[PDB]
């Protein structure tokens, strides 16, 4: 079974936020229109007994004081009166500024993905879902006392630990155009979840990180987590085909010499040709979209996973790459062919789909070889560090 987040009021709050508007229920009502629903089971956000057990959960990873500075945040933003001096002070030690506003529901918004997606692994831990999506996770750049890239709370850091403390290894696979570093920087000293992002890296491109680190060198985690940390920084251009080319060899060593128990996948959309970034030039298309492409191939591990989103700011498109993801999980895990007409259905948000009304998104369509070494030679380095058994020739080979 497939299972995927949704509910009346996680829609509502996912919905509620001046960045990403209502991208949440045009995915959803794209998927609801495809009539992928009833192949798919519901898992409801998760709600907790107390305030209390709220703060537990969340303060696994984000310290009390950012938490409670985040709900201040909110309270603020549903008065009138400005912020004083001092709060806004405050929130600033947090960056909960710039790019990181705050809004009347900011605190709910954010914490709807957490329960989203801790709900997510749970479904998964028991048995319920072979995968589980939650299009409004995959909150990727939070760090634990520090919003960033509009990202409040971490939920795939929170997802990750649920399922780490269910011996265990984590594999953590970011496809979003930006690096993943508050997921990376969360396990950077834990060998047993291993981060992998690819993303684009240029000089003053967020976040940043991701990249060499200023002969300059790769960080890759510290201490019993050296060389768990994985990197793929990619040139602007770059299309579905060389995207999955650099990729889909690291992809498989990984699985291989880390056998995961869990598979979490970050999958950004904002790596489309049609996102405003305009960085990357990844398609849709399924006759090949390097997302469809990763995800077919990390689904054909028969791994535990989930599904998250991330990054996506062309909405329609966005949905329309979802679900084909979606369509895609169902087809791999169920066995069962997932027939998606070319026209979009009649629906709700029909009229965001203009003017052509596709499937498709509207799009015309030395380095590399470098990094595969680099990485092949941190991933024989993280597996003699940590006393795993590989057959070497196996996966240099595929490379
Ligand atoms: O997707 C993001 N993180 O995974 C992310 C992080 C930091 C920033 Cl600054 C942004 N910016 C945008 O969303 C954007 C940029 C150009 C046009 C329209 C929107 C996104
Ligand atoms: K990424
Ligand atoms: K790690
Ligand atoms: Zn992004």
């Amino acid at each position: 079974s497939v299972g995927i987040v949704y509910g009346d009021q996680y829609r509502q709050l996912c919905c509620s936020s001046p960045k990403f508007g209502d991208r949440y229920a045009l995915v959803m009502d794209l998927i609801n229109a495809y009539k992928l629903i009833p192949e798919l089971s519901r898992v409801p956000p998760l709600q907790w007994d107390s305030p209390s057990r709220m703060y537990e959960a969340v303060t696994a990873f984000h310290s009390t004081e950012y938490v409670d500075a985040l709900k201040k945040l909110q309270m603020l933003h549903c008065e009138e009166k400005e912020l004083t001096a001092d709060d806004e002070l405050l929130m600033d030690s947090f960056s909960l500024n710039y790019d990181c506003p705050g809004f009347p529901s900011v605190f709910d918004y954010s914490l709807a993905a957490v329960q989203g997606s801790l709900a997510a692994a749970s479904a998964l831990i028991c048995r319920h879902c072979e995968v589980v999506i939650n299009w409004g996770g995959g909150w990727h750049h939070a760090k634990r006392s520090e919003a960033s890239g509009f990202c409040y709370l971490n939920d795939i850091v929170l997802a990750i630990h649920r399922l780490v403390s269910s011996q265990t290894r984590v594999l953590y696979v970011d496809l979003d155009l930006h690096h993943g570093d508050g997921v990376e920087e969360a396990f950077w000293y834990s060998p047993r979840v291993v981060t992998f992002s690819v993303h684009h890296a240029s000089p003053g491109f967020f976040p940043g990180t991701g990249t060499w680190n200023m002969l300059p060198i790769f960080l890759n985690g510290a201490g019993r987590g050296r060389f768990s940390a994985f990197n793929l920084p990619l040139e602007e251009g770059i299309n579905d085909l060389d995207w999955s080319n650099a990729i889909g060899p690291i992809l498989d060593s990984l699985n291989i010499v880390i056998q995961p128990s869990y598979v979490v996948v970050q999958c950004g959309a904002d790596c489309l040709a049609t996102d405003p970034h305009r960085i990357f030039r990844l398609t849709n298309f399924y006759p090949l979209s390097g997302y469809l492409y990763a995800i077919k191939k990390i689904l054909s591990w028969k791994v535990p996973t989930l599904i998250l989103g991330g990054g996506g700011y062309n909405f329609p498109d966005t949905a329309r790459l979802w679900t084909r993801v979606t369509a895609l999980t169902i087809e791999e895990v169920k066995g069962k062919k997932m027939t998606i007409s070319p026209e979009i259905p009649e629906h709700s948000y029909f009229s965001r789909y203009g003017p052509d009304f596709e499937l498709d998104i509207d799009y015309f369509p030395d380095s590399i070889q470098k990094h595969h070494r680099r990485i092949l030679e941190q991933l024989r380095n993280y597996a003699d560090l940590n006393k795993l058994i590989y057959d070497y020739d196996q996966v240099y080979q595929l490379y």
